[PDB]
DNA sequence: CCTGGATGGGA
């Protein structure tokens, strides 16, 4: 009857995450559950009986469950974890554990991260022989700190003929372990005390894949948080040190205090696909060294936040990287951009991605970007852009550019001279106070996305975004404002699938009418719907001119009321309706014959007292309720009974003691969802709600431990089974 | 490596 696992649900996966749980749950069979999760738990002492029961567990996390400061620690039995012989993965992160239980040999996976093991050696990892993956960061440093360092003792890993990750990060190390096993694919040690490098430490490594060795050589200046700055001036990279990696694909030498690069590091390095050099001083060298020159495969260049401590323009080497991809030079800090600065790149095949944004760029001659090859998308938001050289998704698919947090405060057709094929484009949050009329946008004959949003634009024009001539969606949210009428120009825009006039300062010579054959989706939340529907007439057919409308969102605008006329003269059309976040205390249910293809309505977050007006009319095709976070406190029979199509149904967040089922009839056992969470439920022996949960308890979230009483006080905040209200 | 610009995940 009941669910197997209380009070954890199940997913072969069995969830016991944020439970309380102080020891390993027990719960008809537990024999065929391979997965368990605990994830930050409360569990502080592990015994050789614990997971007797579990002897077929593949997977097991611990996660969290005897956190180190921030104070805990965990005991565990020799014998706890031998019982389960084919378990495969065990996390055993955040835990103030100091040496590594005894574990079985057929582990794949194992991480000891964020612990205080401090010591690792040839009788820790005992037996493990086809262990994959070891991942240990974090046991000593600012936020877990220990007096000294971790140690790994040279050749104890040596046992692991299988191991192809290893990371051991923010350690406090000062050398790289010794005789690692040569089966490694992954190596990370960045973040410790690791000033110097050499061929010697990565000795024996020939299937190294990716190596990070970043953030052993800090620079710390603005530093938010507590950070070691490193002694010398910068990493020390023996020439040859990388050079014996022939499969390396990926290395990171960020924040490593780097002043120049050396063309030595990388030439061996022929299948380089990924390379991060963020976070040090390489502004000159960019500029100027010939590193890049044989960089052949490589995919992804991280250049970020290498700024000065002349105008910038990238070396010339860098037209060899005719497999980059992806290029970030964000916090870079150059103040002009121009047909020099990135010239190089031009010519590139493949290159799609670049990121330039937080460089305090205010002279920029944006056609550059439309002499690229295969450019898809530019980032230059968080610039200070003000105007021509002297919804977005938009992804991975469409030439976008980003303008947004500019210095724009007028946009002048010529801005956009070469971007002529951009399909999609971002001038959010500047400071655009402008009366559009038709001549901001020529050049963006294919533009299909504009995000205008959090600007001051004034939209009194009629022929406002008209020379957009394949615009489907427009964000003009957040917008804040004697002729003509605001919103007329909609009519007038052929291709218009989506708008949002969300939070817009609406004017008094407001349009009372929209109108549209193309717009299916109309955001107009956050609005003045309430004192514009109270003017009596005036705005009765605000949104009837929408044609084919499909999706209306006027949540937030207030509404205390919601006559039968406003919901008779929306679109016929519509299918989704959002009423979230207003006053509606009442509300004639039957009145959903107004709306004949209604398919989705939304009423969370109003005064609805009580589902009783009133009834669910047929025949509705209404598949989704959402009556969530009202203060209903009761419902008359048969409510539901007729929406024949109804699956999903949100009742969480009201105040019913109980949960009838001749609410429903005989639609409650199609419903998909039933939410009735956080419900003050009364839980007495006699209770039948318990016997009608259980009847649908698939299409219930959370029901096995989520779903709480509110009465009697001993059984309040406390699950439905907490006690077995079956018995009487 | 991914993520962000700091750090934690990861498999
Ligand atoms: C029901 O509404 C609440 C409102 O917060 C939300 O948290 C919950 O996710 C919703 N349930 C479903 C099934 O969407």
């Amino acid at each position: 009857t009941l669910p197997a696992f209380l009070p954890c649900e199940l997913k072969g996966l069995v969830d016991c995450n944020w439970l309380f749980l102080k020891s390993v749950p027990r719960f008809a069979s537990c024999s065929n559950i391979t997965r368990l999760s605990l994830i930050s738990n409360r569990i502080h002492h592990l015994h050789n009986s614990d997971f007797v029961h579990l002897s077929n567990l593949r997977q097991l996390n611990l996660k969290w469950n005897c956190p180190p400061t921030g104070s805990c620690h965990m005991t565990i039995e020799p014998r706890t974890f031998l019982a389960m012989r084919t378990l495969e993965e065990l996390n055993l992160s955040y835990n103030g554990i100091t040496t590594v239980p005894r574990l079985p040999s057929s582990l794949v996976n194992l991480s000891l991260s964020h612990t205080n093991i401090l010591v690792l050696d040839a009788n820790s990892l005992a037996g493990l022989y086809s262990l994959r993956v070891l991942f240990m960061d974090g046991n000593c440093y600012y936020k877990n700190p220990c007096t000294g360092a971790v140690k790994v003792t040279p050749g104890a890993l040596l046992g692991l003929s299988q191991l192809t990750h290893l990371s051991l990060k923010y350690n406090n190390l000062t050398k790289v372990p010794r005789q690692l096993p040569p089966s490694l694919e992954y190596l990370l040690v960045s973040y410790n005390l690791i000033v110097k490098l050499g061929p010697e430490d990565l000795a024996q490594l020939t299937s190294l894949r990716v190596l990070d060795v970043g953030g052993n050589c800090r620079r710390c200046d603005h530093a938010p948080n507590p950070c070691i700055e490193c002694g010398q001036k910068s990493l020390h990279l023996h020439p040859e040190t990388f050079h014996h990696l022939s499969h390396l694909e990926g290395l990171v030498l960020k924040d490593s205090s780097l002043h120049t690069l050396n063309s030595s590091w990388f030439q061996g390095l022929v299948q380089l696909s990924v390379l991060d050099l963020s976070e040090n001083f390489l502004y000159e060298s960019i500029t100027h060294t010939n590193a890049f020159q044989n960089l052949t495969r490589l995919r992804k260049l991280n250049l970020s936040f290498n700024y000065r401590k002349a105008r910038l323009h990238l070396a010339s080497s860098f037209k060899n990287l005719v497999s980059l991809q992806e290029l970030n030079m964000n916090g870079i800090f150059f103040r002009l951009l121009n047909k020099y600065t990135l010239r190089w790149l031009a010519d590139l095949p493949k290159l799609h991605t670049l990121h330039l944004q937080m460089n305090f760029i205010n002279q920029a001659q944006l056609s550059i970007f439309g002499t690229f090859r295969a450019l898809r998308f530019v980032d230059l938001s968080d610039n200070r852009i003000s105007g021509p050289s002297t919804m977005d998704r938009c992804k991975n698919f469409k030439f976008t550019m980003d303008l947004s947090r500019n210095n724009l405060v007028t946009i002048k057709p010529e801005m956009f001279v070469q971007l002529s094929r951009l399909q999609c484009l971002s001038l959010s949050h500047n400071s655009i106070a402008q009366a559009v009329n038709g001549s901001q946008f020529l050049p963006l004959t294919n533009l299909q996305v504009l995000d205008l949003s959090h600007n001051k634009l004034d939209l009194y024009h009629w022929k406002s975004f008209s020379e957009l001539p394949q615009l489907q969606a427009l964000d003009l949210s957040y917008n804040s404002q004697g002729i003509g009428h605001q919103f007329s120009f909609v009519t007038h825009l052929s291709m218009l699938q989506s708008l949002s006039l969300a939070h817009n300062d609406i004017h008094t010579r407001v349009s009372s009418h929209l109108n549209s054959n193309s717009v299916r989706f109309l955001d107009f939340s956050g609005n003045g719907m309430g004192r514009m529907w109270d003017e009596g007439g005036l705005y009765l057919h605000f949104f009837q001119g929408l044609s084919g409308l499909l999706k209306l969102d006027l949540s937030q605008n207030n509404l205390h009321i919601l006559r039968p006329q406003n919901l008779d003269n929306l679109p016929k059309s519509l299918k989704l309706l959002s009423l979230r976040d207003n006053y509606l205390s009442f509300f004639n249910w039957t009145s959903l014959s107004f709306l004949p293809n209604l398919e989705v309505l939304d009423l969370a977050g109003n005064q609805l007292k009580a589902l009783t007006q009133g009834t669910l009319p047929n025949g509705t095709l209404l598949q989704k309720l959402d009556v969530s976070s009202n203060s209903i406190v009761s419902v008359v029979p048969a409510f539901f009974a007729l929406a024949v199509e109804l699956k999903e149904v949100n009742l969480s967040h009201n105040i019913l003691k109980t949960v009838d089922r001749s609410w429903f009839g005989p639609i409650v056992m199609q419903l998909t969802v039933l939410d009735v969470r956080s419900n003050p439920l009364h839980c007495a022996c006699g209770a039948a709600f318990v016997d009608l949960l259980l009847e649908v308890q698939t299409k219930v979230p959370g029901l096995a431990n989520g779903v709480k009483c509110g009465s009697p006080g001993q059984l309040q905040g406390r699950s439905i089974f907490a006690q077995d209200l079956r018995l009487c």
